[PDB]
């Protein structure tokens, strides 16, 4: 393991920079040359590979997004195209490749191990979802959660007092963890998530039942996987008279400085990824499982929901 | 278990309110009457006990500190004094008492179980320290960590550019976790903690060795357990010419809105505490051990340091 490349792919999440920083610093410290791949897997095809120094990642740990960029490269689903990406690494004597992204970007990394015995591949879970296997939390999740806390606190403060209701759309993809954790933290009366059978009657039953009993504003937190905020406002107007503040949080949830948890967590995994490449291991995602740093094969990853925590959220509301 | 009292003791930490909120809501939901004890154990002697309703804890989850207050009651170390506190609960038909504080406040709770078979006692780890046994993190730690991130980022931004060095004092008590996690997150070149043998020569060796090699500012993060910030500035002037920004963070670290992690973590433990009182258990601290909610006897608690994570911090700096 004498040369390592690293790349960022998929949705950008807070701590991607810290993770890169960790990989670069760890590698150079172990006398490995490191190459920054720009623009996700698009970069990989464009031969947008550049050698990185210790200074390349100064003043980054606190930075939102990724300083190598990210892309969608839907063409990376093809053997023939991926051939051109492996050559670009092959020709340059790169033996290890580190991928920081979601479960989609992992699949790309799994392929490269399958289609090139010469390149070791490791995955680092840079995503907001908490959707990734073999890790309890992903790098981005804790930051997003607070971003939602904050923006909710701001909708509250910038609102008319006539507003009884806050139908708030939170980002995950197919995973209701964000909305459950965010819902709990802003003390939301309803939480709508793809994992629990959603009773709109019951939710309107509740809003009518406790506001009009003297509640300032109820807030409903909604997982994008489950439905849109406007959908929830539509479906709730089917029982009850409410249209008060359909706030569609969106891509702001992806931005902002990583919180402490993500910087630390990113750094540990960024390091670990480098250790495992030197150990000669491959085709694994790294993570934190039961407060323990671990590696899980891309096999096991592609072959979570705490209903307890959800029930508690509802105990705490009424 | 028909009546529960709850109290906050010791240093106030972010999420104490969320924890109370959780206890109150959970108890009432299970048709238990709940009593708010004001001013820590001082309240307990003053008979500052008041019945709480669901509304008593509205608009609190996001609030810093505790709305029942906290006190130092050094007199609570005495059998005779504690007699008067047990009567005050005894006379009122209170069968369970919930204590939210540090390991000091736990000891008080352990006593009451030992000196009253009639009152079940549970402890919830509301403290910044991360000093408490049977829990990986305490309620307050994640919030504090970001408070340090933020205030450091502000010292940076509000500083002259002539300043090469930032000797920053972080709060823990006898535990260097905060300074290690904070140190890592602001990318600090030195981290001074009570657990590792501190080489001041080596630290000045490093500042001289890399600033004067073109580094804007080095930051040194210092655990209060280990030494004062001024002590570190003094001891460093014994090798090298530096006195640039001895910022003594202090009690601001205790304040501020809890982050997401602490609200959630507080809520889970606040609930769990109530469950365990109904289950008939006693003299335990609750917590989260290897991503699992657990209870540990006050016995085991009074009978952590990741040197790996510390080593990584130093790999990532130079
Ligand atoms: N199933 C797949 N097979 C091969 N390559 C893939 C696959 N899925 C994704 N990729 C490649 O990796 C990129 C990742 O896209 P995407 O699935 O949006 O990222 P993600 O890593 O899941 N992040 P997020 O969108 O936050 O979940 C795609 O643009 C492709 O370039
Ligand atoms: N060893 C003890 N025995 C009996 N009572 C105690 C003991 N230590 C503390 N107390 C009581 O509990 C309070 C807690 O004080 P302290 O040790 O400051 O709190 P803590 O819970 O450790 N929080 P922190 O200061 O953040 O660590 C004291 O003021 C006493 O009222």
């Amino acid at each position: 393991m004498k040369k390592i490349a690293v790349l960022t792919s998929g949705g950008d999440s807070p701590g991607m920079n810290a993770a890169v920083r960790a990989v670069v610093r760890t590698a150079i410290y172990n006398e490995i040359e490191v190459y920054g791949v720009y623009h996700g897997y698009q970069g990989l095809l464009n031969d947008d590979i550049h050698k990185l120094e210790l200074g390349s990642v100064g003043d980054t740990i606190q930075r939102g997004g990724t300083f190598l960029y990210s892309a969608r490269c839907p063409e990376f689903k093809e053997q023939e195209v991926r051939k051109v990406a492996i050559e670009n690494l092959r020709k340059r004597g790169i033996e290890g490749l580190v991928v920081i992204g979601g479960d989609g970007s992992y699949r790309g990394a799994q392929r490269i191990s399958e289609e090139c015995k010469e390149i070791q591949t490791i995955g680092i879970p840079g995503t907001i979802d908490n959707d990734i296997n073999g890790t309890d939390f992903t790098i981005g999740f804790d930051t997003a959660l607070n971003t939602i806390i904050g923006l909710v606190d701001k909708i509250r403060d910038t609102a008319s007092s006539h507003a009884r209701t806050f139908i708030i759309e939170a980002m995950g993809r197919d995973c209701g963890d964000l909305a459950l954790w965010a819902g709990l933290s802003v003390g939301a009366e309803t939480i709508v998530v793809p994992e629990v059978k959603t009773d709109i009657k019951e939710i309107a039953d509740k809003i009518e039942q406790g506001i009009k009993r003297g509640k300032k504003h109820s807030i409903v937190l909604v997982a994008e996987g489950c439905m849109t905020a406007q959908d929830c406002q539509k479906e709730l107007s089917q029982y009850i008279n409410v249209d008060n503040r359909v706030s569609v949080l969106g891509h702001v949830q992806r931005g902002g400085s990583p919180t402490g948890a993500d910087r630390v967590l990113a750094s540990r995994l960024g390091g670990y990824a480098v250790d495992l490449l030197m150990q000669g291991e491959t085709a694994k995602g790294v993570g934190i499982k039961n407060n323990k740093i671990v590696a899980t094969s891309f096999d096991e990853i592609f072959d979570k929901f705490d209903y307890s925590l959800y029930e508690l959220a509802n105990k705490l509301s009424i």
